[PDB]
């Protein structure tokens, strides 16, 4: 491997499909030390043998290369997942060709797709797997994962068939046919820049080439060797050979075809090869049957029973069950203890028994019908499903006797309630479902200590992670996808958060065993050093790190997080980052961090399942990861505390209610409350807070609500506190920063009010009301439209009102000072108050005014007639000029008494004065066209 341009990691994500590689990926491209892969899905490597020799065909079926007989087994051994299998026979071509039958049924992976023919003239080939490269220049492109002989740009590993270095060579095509001994071959050569020579430890690696009409990458054969040393080095593919494959097939079908009736068995007699079933019907064992080498293979659509003559206790053992599409086979018997069950296919297995052994499936259905139905359940390979149909279906033990490797599979509870101390799970592939949707089932996951769940939930259930006694280590992390009736939590912490990609690594045991002496630095200490430069200067040590994943990695999974309710009782909710988390939040004496800085890890992400498939490892870290995190809904809360953290974007869409529960919108966060909030406590924040009506309900249309804070809201640094479009705002904000904004839609809208005009006795115009107190003598404040009614002392420090304002209110004779320092009003209203000989108010210190404008008043002193005494009403020096307030003779003002003004008075604080009085839905905001 050429790490000169690319990172070491790259060729081992791609052959691992990992990273970026996930299967079907297009237009992937990776950074160099800027490449663009051929716009083609990413493979699925998954067929590969672990070491990489051999290739799956599905089945007990196998491709490699026949002189890999020499190797060091290198073929006849191969392990898929946590399971091993061994090459029991084989045929053998000429050219090279090896057609292997394995020993068991292949679980983990459903084998790669063989439909390539040599036979096919060389137009036919390129126009079927041809890849445009420019212009309309075909070129057929392909892929080739094994794990040879391992090199690094001149760093050797010495390490050949390593699983974990298993890594990708990308080629071009550059003799269809080419004259070697033995045969034609294909031969290929590298990409020059992606550049994975071949070494000798990857004879017999399965090669991959992509069909233009079916969309599908396809076997082209298996690696035979190379002619050649550097860039321009060739390799010779050993062409898939279908006569040979079906051939060596053939020695392994014995037809039964039962056809509704029953077919009666033992004593070598039929009243090794599979047996291959047809016709549905019964199958009856009257004695134990090993089929050894041989196993069960069903047809698609039909129904078979498998039962003991006479209820006897009969055991199968065999290569495995494999049953076709629509097919269900009822499995009255016990399966062998000794061995494992290998399920594939894509049919039914309905378990009526308990088994007392192992279960490892991949494909269709297993159907629990038995309390403790297997002892243990390995899931491999996506597709299967595992569906519990009894009580206490499952097994002991913490995992409830059932294990998910990569790609996973489904759980169906099925109605039942399931609980697991933990769930081992080892990635997203993995989904707990319920598909029953009239008996609703509830998932209890009660570890006691940090745990992370990598799977999903989806389907009719509920999430409970309950403990009797408040622990506040119990933390459950989940890194998949949820989307549940309802979450409750008692007593234990719950984490919602993104997954961060996993990606390969080089080794994942700490040893190298080679003595330092003869063998020096560890190599994989040596790739980390020969890429620590690049990765200085770009910030990017964790792609040499040898870890599965980093914290500070920016490659991360969302997650989406959806349910009608989540409860909490005496613990804790946080939502970290790249959580897309919506619905509804009731609290109890909970803590609730939304954009939670701490992100979690599991350093066995991806590969948690171990042994035999029945052993499960998971490793934590966590530590500070700041990215987007996002929640949708309301919060229904009493006591502890609500905290809303840096990139966290909040939709409080949902009514919420705050009772001593104190809320913290910290410095970054964007929080918008569409919704009513009400709260007995404070809310601080040195972020964006806005507050508006519902701009829901409709496609269109708006109606309005309300938003109390007792405690009132507090501004903590230069942030944003807007309060729009119908909403009707309680509680005093104070502020010592340099605050802005807001009240009132900015020109957003006009006199044309829809909703109730029996919800605009709430606001009168403006669409915003707010009261009343602002002690912020730093900030801004913008007034498109509004105002308050001013219930206390305020000392702001700038204002502009272009549109409908302030009035007072409303102390019992108890009068009130607003203070600004550029209050540039451009228009109407500022109502203020007085009883005769005591009047408030003196304003703006700093001048500036604008247009328009109207300085009015009022009272509660009967004088029937006039009362020409001098109370003043602003107090703005010299000023730049006086028509700030203009000559109006329109006054309803509040009762009949109109009294007057001045123009000047005491030095240059142009003041205003009193005068006497007159006599003059159906109104405030009667003066916006004035």
């Amino acid at each position: 491997m050429d790490i000169s341009k690319a990172w070491a990691r790259d060729y081992l994500d791609l052959a691992q499909n990992k990273g970026v590689f996930q299967p079907g990926s297009t237009h992937v491209k990776i950074k160099l030390k800027d490449f663009s892969f051929p716009a083609l899905p990413v493979p699925d490597f998954s067929s590969a043998t672990a070491n990489g020799a051999a290739t799956s065909i599905g089945g007990a079926y196998a491709v490699t290369v026949a002189h890999n007989a020499k190797n060091k087994s290198s073929a006849n051994y191969q392990t898929y997942g946590s399971t091993q299998y061994t090459q029991i026979n084989r045929m053998t071509t000429g050219n090279d060709f090896s057609i292997q039958r394995l020993n068991k049924y292949v679980v983990e992976t459903r084998g790669a797709d063989t439909s390539f023919n040599y036979n096919e003239n060389n137009q036919n080939i390129i126009d079927r797997y041809g890849v445009d490269v420019g212009n309309g220049k075909k070129e057929i492109i392909g892929f080739r994962v094994g794990s040879g002989n391992t090199t690094f740009s001149g760093i050797k590993t010495s390490q050949t068939y390593q699983a974990d270095l298993l890594s990708a060579s990308l080629f071009h095509i550059t003799n269809l046919r080419a004259n070697t001994v033995g045969g034609n071959k294909v031969e290929y050569e590298n990409d020059s820049y992606f550049t994975n020579l071949t070494t000798n430890g990857d004879s017999g690696s399965g090669v991959y080439v992509f069909d233009n009409k079916e969309d599908k990458w396809v076997l082209l054969g298996t690696t035979h060797g190379i002619i050649g040393n550097g860039k321009t080095q060739k390799t010779y593919v050993t062409p898939f050979d279908s006569k040979t494959t079906n051939e060596l097939k053939q020695l392994f079908i014995q037809n039964v075809n039962i056809d509704n009736n029953t077919a009666t068995i033992g004593g070598g007699k039929i009243t090794n090869k599979d047996l291959v079933f047809s016709g549905g019907g019964k199958i009856s064992l009257k004695e134990n049957l090993d089929l050894g080498y041989g196993g069960f293979i069903f047809d698609e659509n039909k129904k078979y029973t498998v039962s003991a003559e006479g209820n006897n206790n009969v055991t199968f053992k065999g290569a495995g069950i494999d049953i076709g599409k629509g097919s269900t086979v009822d499995w009255n018997i016990k399966y062998a203890s000794n061995d494992a069950l290998h399920k594939i296919g894509e049919g039914s297995l309905n378990v009526i028994q308990a088994q007392n052994t192992n279960l490892k499936t991949g494909n269709g259905t297993v159907i629990l019908g038995a309390q403790k139905t297997f002892n243990n359940i390995y899931v491999a390979g996506g597709p299967g499903t595992v569906q519990l149909n009894a009580e206490n279906a499952l097994g002991e033990g913490d995992y409830a006797g059932i294990f998910f490797t990569e790609n996973g599979g489904k759980l169906d509870l099925n109605g039942h309630n399931q609980t697991f101390k933990k769930i081992a799970a080892t990635d997203s592939g993995t989904t707990i479902t319920n598909s029953n949707t009239t008996k609703e089932s509830v998932l209890s996951v009660n570890n006691q200590n940090n745990y992370i769940y990598h799977g999903n939930v989806d389907g009719n259930v509920r999430l409970e992670h309950h403990l009797d006694t408040k622990q506040d280590n119990a933390r459950l992390i989940l890194d998949g996808d949820i989307q549940a009736n309802s979450i409750s939590i008692k007593n234990a912490p719950l984490v919602m958060q993104g997954h961060a990609t996993d990606h390969a690594i080089f080794r994942t045991t700490k040893t190298n065993n080679c003595p330092e002496f003869l063998c020096g630095v560890d190599w994989v200490t040596r790739i980390k050093n020969a890429e620590n430069s690049v990765n200085q200067k770009n910030k990017t040590t964790y792609k040499s790190n040898n870890q599965v994943s980093d914290l500070s990695q920016p490659d991360w999974e969302t997650r989406k997080f959806r349910f009608d309710n989540l409860n909490i009782e005496d613990s804790s909710l946080s939502i970290a980052r790249n959580a897309d988390v919506e619905g509804n939040i009731q609290a109890k004496n909970s803590v609730i961090n939304i954009g939670d800085k701490t992100a979690y890890i599991d350093l066995y992400s991806g590969k948690n399942i171990t042994g035999a498939g029945f052993t499960f490892r998971q490793d934590i870290k966590s530590g500070d990861s700041i990215g987007e995190s996002k929640f949708t809904g309301g919060i229904m809360a009493t006591d502890g505390s609500i905290s809303i953290g840096d990139k966290a974007i909040v939709t409080l869409n949902t009514v919420s209610s705050l009772d001593r529960t104190a809320l913290t919108i910290h410095k970054g966060a964007n929080v918008t409350a569409s919704s009513s909030l009400f709260t007995t406590s404070n809310i601080k924040s040195g972020g964006d807070l806005t507050l508006t009506g519902a701009t829901e309900s409709t496609g269109e249309i708006t109606p309005s609500m309300f938003y109390a804070a007792g405690g009132y809201e507090l501004t903590e640094d230069g942030a944003n506190f807007t309060a729009k479009n119908q909403a009707s705002v309680t509680g005093d904000i104070k502020s010592e920063k340099a605050a802005k904004l807001s009240f009132g839609s900015a020109d957003k809208d006009n006199s044309a009010t829809r909703y109730s005009q029996f919800a605009l006795a709430m606001l009168d115009g403006f669409d915003t009301s707010y009261q009343g107190s602002i002690k912020a003598a730093q900030s801004s404040l913008a007034m498109n439209n509004a105002l308050w009614k001013v219930t206390g002392n305020s000392e702001l420090k700038k204002l502009n009102s272009t549109g409908s304002m302030v009035l007072f209110n409303g102390g019992k004779n108890i009068f009130n000072t607003l203070t600004v320092d550029e209050l540039t009003t451009s228009n109407s209203a500022f109502v203020m108050r007085t009883n005769t000989q005591q009047a408030d108010q003196l304003i703006v210190k700093n001048k500036l005014e604008g247009a328009n404008n109207l300085l009015l008043v009022d009272f509660i002193e009967k004088k029937g007639n006039d009362k020409n005494l001098n109370i003043d009403l602003v107090k703005a020096p010299e000023n730049t000029s006086k028509d700030v307030f203009k000559t109006e003779t329109q006054t309803i003002g509040f009762s009949d008494v109109t009294p007057e003004i001045k123009q000047q008075e005491k030095d240059g604080k142009s003041v205003w004065t009193l005068t006497g009085y007159k006599t003059v839905n159906a109104d405030y905001k009667a003066f916006l066209a004035e």
